[PDB]
RNA sequence: UCUCU
RNA sequence: UCUCU
RNA sequence: UCUCU
């Protein structure tokens, strides 16, 4: 169905202008861009429209804008329909990216030192009302860290975690990101949840893995650039940070275990982008750490990560013995 | 038989067009590639089928197709015979190639997500018909995973897998591959079952490993192409893992405990693999977990691949030695 | 806000010599820098008065130097305010910096040589007046070093250092600085002493920690320099070595532990900057060792600074629990 | 002795063609060969015969070929007594190569997957007892492993193995390699049997080694191509794998101990070499491996070994404990 | 005060010749040499006399000579003072360096094999009196190692050995060196000894360790060459080996803990310069090595030294105790 | 006395053919060398005698040839004596260098295959005697090993070994040598022994120890050559191998607990030298390993040359405080 | 397996 | 120190 | 933590 679309678009220029596309920009390490889809969790597609470095340069443009726009059909020698020209870079705001402050610029509002060591037994039920503080319209903006040892019930916490924060709060806006994860754990979190669900599979390179957060983190510096209050549900930080110590160059320095020192300091800048702004809107990133996993480096992982967030639950060992 | 096969050819140069020798394509890093023969488990001699980076543009050819057609007799220069013309691939025109549907845009459908893992019950039975699970017609297209420690009697049980499957359903295509093992326990397998049997001795190197799995995995995604069932039944996932680690370009330096960060992808993806489509069609993998083997590798890649199946079998540890 | 201060600069093109901006020297590795203001913790923004390589032979300028000066809007070919002219430092003419004495030249008078370990007897009073006897007319010029384990209350007790210096002290210049710590412990730091807070978050590069860090010791020289007396109240010699480490050029390849050892001399330096002058000024440095953290590295920094300095504090091991 | 010869050749050159001269050519990493002299272990000697590179183009020739042949004194600018002319390439068989098959080409009959775990106690006698099951004239083709560990009293026992060979299978031809070795050792192991024995001192270089080696299996894999029956009685595999480590330029991967994982292949293809042949002839190699030897190397080409054979025997703790 | 000599001596060049200046050159790795003073410990100043590789040719000059000599003020592209001409190269010995014998030429007179391991327990008044008998006009020549554990009484016992040196052997002039030492141990050091105290502070480089370290022991090396007797009491052998780790480029190959092979010579040829000369005078050092410092490469150290001595006392573990 | 030995031969440019001075040869990498004294230990000093490449092939020169011969003053251009002409190596004729067999040639006699361990019985008579041995007309040619952990009296053994050896066989030629040894311990061996002592101190570098050790295994076999009995005592193979480690080429980056793999060669062939010809003369090495040092090499080193000789001795492993 | 007045 | 119904 | 008749 993907080479029928192009003999549609091209026979179509007897009018000139009304191929409209849309997307999510991508800029890339040479400079351009893509837009791209959010239906196939932000793949590279043969159907994601071009960006030119150019516009990029015209329109403030920083990877991570919902762009939608027209486009045109590809010029031999290319390989991709290119941004023909702009229309709406976001929501009612013109084309202009001139008149609304950057996510880094904005005024943020603190809590307290208090790092808050919740507890980690009880019913999935019980401990999601825990963490769901962090998603109240009062305690919006945090850093949550939720350390998780292997079989202790992870994932069923984590849908019911996501599940409730859609079905009680529908006023704001949750991103899911799963990473390096089985592929039918993430369809059953696609089905379990409303909202926008955004992962990648243990078979993905850490090339995509990288890639695919991202572009949610940048999602959501933007969304809240409009006002918009946002949440990160990150399935692993553990997990995301093996990606960037892979994909990162070899500064020449290697921590114990085998990764790089220079490799953490990317997760690191994921973890601190949650605040809440002055300005208004907030972004609130709930994360979880994996323990004890048989791996050294995870372990460094975690110790590095070890208190960074407002409060941690280290979650239960009495699931990781029953099996109910 | 090799140097009077080419006296022949170039006898039959009178009569144009009656040249036959059907080969399965491999595909280069420059462009270009050969063709081989599934009975040789697609080595790499003299009698192979020069193919063209010419060809491979026009006929949409790609690494693992099974390439049926006409042949000439090795002009001076060259080492190989020609590819002339393209009969088949195995039903419609060579020219259909161009609109089919690649594996990667395949839709699959997705299962339940429940570990499933069971116990070491007893060599019988009661063991090879859970894995027969997988190849009921309901649970086609998932990813199993067999934990082996040394001499729990697996080949014992991967037979009585492959016969089972080759017994039951005539419409499945099997297609058992072994890396890196004995002589012996090839040749047992190759009679044992009147499937296809692909595997690659322990006295070769880790290029041909790599290399004869690379020739399965593609071949099996173009039997999904075209609506079939395929299982792969692999022995040793570990060797398979520790074959590519050489292979793999040595770079990033990053090695956790043996094997560089770079290398898990590829056999990941290898796994991965596995799915069901909605459009038509079935590839399931059976792949084994090598264990307690005594090194520091086997151990860490085991760790890896643990848990992202969608089941997964121990064979007997400590128990292994209840002899009834 | 940024984009409107340009505007009003360049419209006050009629009226020569009224332009004010006052920022902090910095120098980067070619021959020049710019100037910065310590609100933002010494930031590099858009609104920063650019410095020439002309000017800093002139007026023998330096990194840290407290430069005041006119201002001309920015030039084509640029991307900042041009420095024009020179006003002031703090006291005199800026050609006084040419016949004033060097920090590494003035003559150090030396105290008496003894280890001064001193017990962990409760965070109360008892805890806070010991090192206020470095600040204390008597001992000044001196370096203090805390060691603590995690949770034992030390940003309790640093603050209450910082606040005691400032409210017995108007006389002496307190500087607090925190490295690689999290973004509410420095919100309530800044607020909680009216003196000077310069920091740098966790969610910040290692390039970060260094050069905020750079940036006070050398400001902190030139405050000596005019005969006033510096205290540095510095959070982590652990996180700040820790991060000089990554920072510092890849060479010398000897790992002992994980630390190369061309690194450790820049926090040594940094901490041994400390002196009391015969000519006037002092400059004492109260600095924290991050112990116990499991981490390889951690351990061997802090055996690296273990009595290094004239007193060492130990803040409550296995007696941390006690809580009375 | 040498320069004698020398003149003898020379001018004796008023007849032309009466000066023959043998050996085993060995092909080396340039492209040109030499004939080489079995008395002196197949040592680099001034008396060996040089061989063009294009001689081994004309007559299919791969090192190892028992070249005997017509030869001329050396020319000035060269260095030693070339290949004139060729008379006979083995036995009775034409200078023809290209009427033989090769080697690798040949049908390889197969034993049975079951290793036969052979029991390691008893008399040198009864042990010997054992392993002769490989050197009869059913059980030829096969891979046995002898896992020996210090003062067990391996050297006692392959003398022994080798003695009764020669005294009870005349029939067939045996080469005795032993690698890494003490003088005393091979010249004790010279003179107690009366076929081939080849092997390297001690002090001889890895270099060495791995030629001295490599002449051996491809002199066996040379031999079987005429029909005959040979055995291989290798002393030390782990010995040859660790020269075959040290040779081998760095791929830029080492697994556990120090040993390159590219290294093991070299060794693994010599253990792989034995068979029995549908067309006549056999190939069986009987190693011993060397184990808790202090050294963590030679535990990582065991255990890599471990189980490769057709059958293996651990040997004895009790004459490692009566020295009988 | 250092601008203002510069104006007295440029215009003071109206009578020629009168412009005195000594030290105690040191050679540089590019070929020229500096005159260095010693009240600041031999640290590079801009008053310090210019050297040409030239006279170093010319006076047979060696780094470590006691040159005293005419000077001439810079001449622009310059930058220092440099050597005019030369008056006393020594003593009263002529500036001539061609008539006196070279240090290493010397005809050393040996103690005996027996390493004189001596008791580390008593009173420091006891310990000093053991180590004395390296100090009497007898036992002069020797090499003494003081075996040092953290808290065991080392410091205090140095400064009586150097005290009772100066106040028992005014007869020989005494080297004390101490290395990567607090700034207060030294000031103590300086003010507690009559003769010369040379050290760099724990915040100096490596760079200036051993620098400062190789200018005492060549000095040393000289005074020898005039008949007179020579005592290096030098604090931290294994110090100043940590510092010729890291100043030595990377040879390529590393001993445990992380020292260099090849580093460890240096401080071997420091330790073998004690010697008794058949000529007359003597050069005796007695070294200090620390242990159980919890760094491994410090242990490696050691073991490298142990029992390199004439004798060696492994000092107290009562004082490491008691705390009196 | 060095600068004026070159007045004396400058002068003496009257009378042609008169100047006399023996010194064993050494060749550098290029293809040139110089002239050596046993006295000095064969140091690379000014008054050496300079070897041509020119003369190296006409008399078939090789490194540690005991050349005489006449020497010329040098003419500017150079630095050294040089070589005029040759007079004798020790007996006939310096043509006569062409015509004899060289070392790895002769043909050398083989003796029985037994290990012969030898028990600590008491460091006496009986402890002497049994290598002795080694010395009587019987045993000669062979390659003795003495084990030896700290403080054993291996020294106090060593001298009554080569006291024996010198007092009973003066047809033998013992040659004494030391590497990376004390001073002291050299001093006396040179003066306890008569005949021939060289040896390397601690306080030099490896270069050294390699180069001296070079200078006598040639010289030895060069004096089999002439049909002489040579006994080779070393001390320390184990400081041999560690200082080869680190002069050979810093490659293959196997590193096997500390030691890169390609050095072992040059001590294990430096110890296989020892043989018994049967042409005639005799060379073998008395060798020391130096064991419980706490160094992980020492050990390794060890493990690599145990039972590689055809004898070896303990000296007393915790019975060694047993003080009768 | 860094919880926990 | 991979034995072993 | 290389002491020690």
């Amino acid at each position: 169905k993907q080479d029928i679309i192009f003999a549609i678009l091209k026979q179509h220029a007897k009018s000139g202008e009304d191929i409209f596309g849309d997307g999510v920009l991508e800029i890339l390490q040479d400079g351009f861009g893509f837009l791209r889809s959010a239906d196939s969790s932000y793949l590279a597609g043969p159907d994601d429209i071009y960006v030119s470095p150019s516009q990029i340069r015209r329109f403030n443009l920083r990877t991570g804008d919902t762009i939608s726009g027209k486009i045109r059909p590809p010029k031999e020698g290319e390989r991709y329909f290119a941004l023909l020209k702009v229309n709406e870079v976001n929501f009612d705001k013109p084309e202009n990216a001139r008149n609304k402050i950057l996510f880094e610029n904005l005024t943020p509002l603190h809590a307290n030192s208090r790092l808050r060591m919740e507890r980690g037994n009880g019913s999935t039920e019980d401990l999601t009302a825990r963490v769901l503080d962090l998603a109240s319209p009062i305690g919006r903006g945090q850093r949550g860290l939720i350390v998780a040892p292997p079989k202790a019930g992870k994932t069923m916490l984590l849908q019911n975690i996501a599940q409730s924060i859609a079905y009680n709060h529908p006023d704001c806006v949750l991103m899911v990101l799963l990473i390096d994860e089985r592929p039918e754990e993430v369809t059953e979190m696609q089905r379990l949840v409303k909202g926008e669900v955004v992962a990648s599979t243990f078979d993905e390179p850490a090339s995509r893995h990288v890639q695919v957060a991202e572009m949610v983190i940048e999602k959501a510096k933007r969304l809240v650039e409009h006002k918009k209050d946002v949440i990160i549900l990150l399935d692993s930080i553990t997990r995301l940070a093996r990606a960037y110590n892979t994909v990162v160059p070899a500064s020449g320095k290697v921590l114990t275990g085998g990764v790089d020192a220079n490799a953490l300091h990317r997760p690191k800048r994921f973890f601190g982008a949650a605040r809440n702004v002055e300005e208004g809107g907030s972004l609130t990133i709930i994360a979880t750490a994996l323990i004890d996993t048989g791996s050294k480096m995870d372990e460094v992982i975690y110790e590095e990560f070890k208190g960074t967030g407002n409060m941690e639950l280290h979650l239960s060992r009495k699931i990781a013995e029953k099996r109910v």
